[PDB]
């Protein structure tokens, strides 16, 4: 009756041992995680990072939000403490209670209340930006004299900090410019403060950790049913699935999951608390609310059993036609002319990549070659700015090769699309290439012999 609350998403409690290394870790916990597409993990007890800041000197623009089931938000001045004095009075106005008096489970009904009300009109106010000299992290970090204690934590993988630059991440090695992708995000949240269903660009896992405060509620869907969401979503809200012009203006929204669930569509949930994880797996998605005032931070990772779904996710992003962050054969081919100082095991896994894309561009050279394009030349994609070298028909990154034609300088296309670059026969294009088959079969055996 009104809402039944999904299934609890699995917990987990990792021994000292089990949580040293995260990356083994979450490799560990994979099998059960992944079919519920998100799962929580308590640190060990004294597992405590220190958290200091001066309430009074952070500041930032927050977010205005509408609380509308089905209505569309884009994805895209207060203290800490002025934001506090908000949020507290907010939300003890709003139930005419104290705020550690208000049950979680109440909270969640209520969302869901004035969420799908039209009569009610409430809107809340949220924090969301990357870390910045006028907002850092809650993690220590490098740089002020910091105490023994900070210093324990400098260099853990949990901190949220490293752990885009481990050694078995992958996001670590692209030089390309990332940085809303690389670097953490910073959440100050409210009573009800939400975040619509979504997905991570390039279907990468996300991590997120409260530092304190009340707890931020989540709802997830495995990987697996990513498809079956995006049918019901479509069928309710066919606005949020027209075309974008580009990246800043993905179109999502809030959805009760009782919804999904009533279309057989598998959704799981959890209460994070202070100094607790929520992991999220490859295109699982995820939505929630701040039950009130908190503070967390996320950040995206890849791990090398993500380096074929990122593959996948750019072949759905061209059949979009939607916008790449980064090029993914561009950072296997870092990561190739890397293969000396390479992890083994990522050399073993980007190795089996890279002999899938040389398999695919090998065909598709062929396929152009039959259409008559004849001319090429060697081109250096990697210094091109990404606006300009986008394929003009799926906006795909060009990075392994692309069409060029004198008679629209600069357009390019991928092998993909040749016929929709422009109107002159083929035997006015240029194959555009950064490497020769030649030239790549060498890169992918240096990863084999780092592997061994
Ligand atoms: O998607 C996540 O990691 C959760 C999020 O944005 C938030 O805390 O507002
Ligand atoms: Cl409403
Ligand atoms: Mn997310
Ligand atoms: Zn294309």
């Amino acid at each position: 009756s009104m809402f039944l609350p999904p299934p609890e998403c699995p917990v987990f409690e990792p021994s000292w041992e089990e949580f040293a290394d995260p990356f083994a870790f979450i490799h560990k916990i994979r099998p059960i995680a992944e079919q519920t597409g998100i799962c929580k993990v308590r640190p060990p007890p004294d597992w405590q990072p220190p958290f200091a800041c001066d309430v009074d000197k952070l500041h930032f623009t927050p977010r205005i939000q509408r609380l509308n089931e089905l209505e569309a938000q884009t994805r895209v001045d207060y203290t800490l403490r002025t934001f506090g004095e908000m949020a507290d009075a907010f939300k003890s106005d709003y139930f005419n209670m104290p705020v550690h008096m208000v049950p979680t489970e109440l909270v969640e009904k209520e969302f869901w209340r004035l969420v799908s009300t039209i009569e009610e009109d409430v809107t809340v106010e949220y924090g969301a930006d990357i870390a910045s000299k006028e907002f850092g992290s809650g993690f220590p970090v490098r740089d002020i004299k910091l105490s023994p204690e900070e210093e324990e934590y400098l260099d853990s993988g949990w901190n949220l900090n490293n752990m885009p630059v481990m050694e078995q991440s992958v996001l670590a090695h692209i030089t390309a410019d990332i940085c809303g992708m690389k670097l953490p995000w910073l959440y100050v949240g409210m009573c009800f403060s939400s975040f619509c269903w979504h997905i991570e660009d390039h279907w990468s896992y996300s991590i997120n950790y409260l530092h304190w405060g009340e707890p931020k509620t989540w709802y997830g869907v495995p990987g697996y049913a990513a498809e079956q969401l995006e049918n019901v979503m479509k069928k309710l809200a066919p606005e949020l699935f027209v075309s974008q012009p580009d990246l800043l203006h993905q179109l999502v929204t809030i959805m009760n999951p009782n919804t999904l669930m009533t279309h057989e569509v598998p959704v799981y949930r959890t209460n994070q608390c202070a100094g607790e994880f929520v992991i999220t797996f490859p295109r699982a998605y995820h939505s929630g609310f701040n039950q009130g005032f908190n503070f967390a931070e996320a950040v995206n990772f890849c791990t090398v059993d993500w380096l074929p779904l990122g593959r996948q996710c750019v072949e759905h992003y061209r059949l979009l036609h939607r916008y790449c962050v980064f090029s993914h054969d561009e950072m296997i081919c870092k990561m190739a002319s890397k293969a000396d100082v390479l992890d083994v095991v990522v050399a073993s896994t980007v190795q089996k990549d890279m002999a899938i894309m040389i398999e695919d561009e090998k065909a598709l050279r062929e396929t152009v070659r039959k259409l008559g394009v004849i001319d090429s030349e060697r081109m250096d994609f990697e210094l091109l700015p990404d606006d300009e070298r986008q394929c003009v028909k799926c906006k795909t990154t060009c990075f392994m090769s692309a069409i060029s034609c004198s008679c629209k300088p600069g357009l390019l296309v991928c092998l993909h699309h040749v016929k929709e670059l422009c109107s002159c026969p083929p035997y006015k294009y240029k194959l555009r290439y950064r490497y020769t088959l030649d030239d790549l079969y060498p890169m992918m055996n240096a990863l084999k012999l780092r592997a061994e």
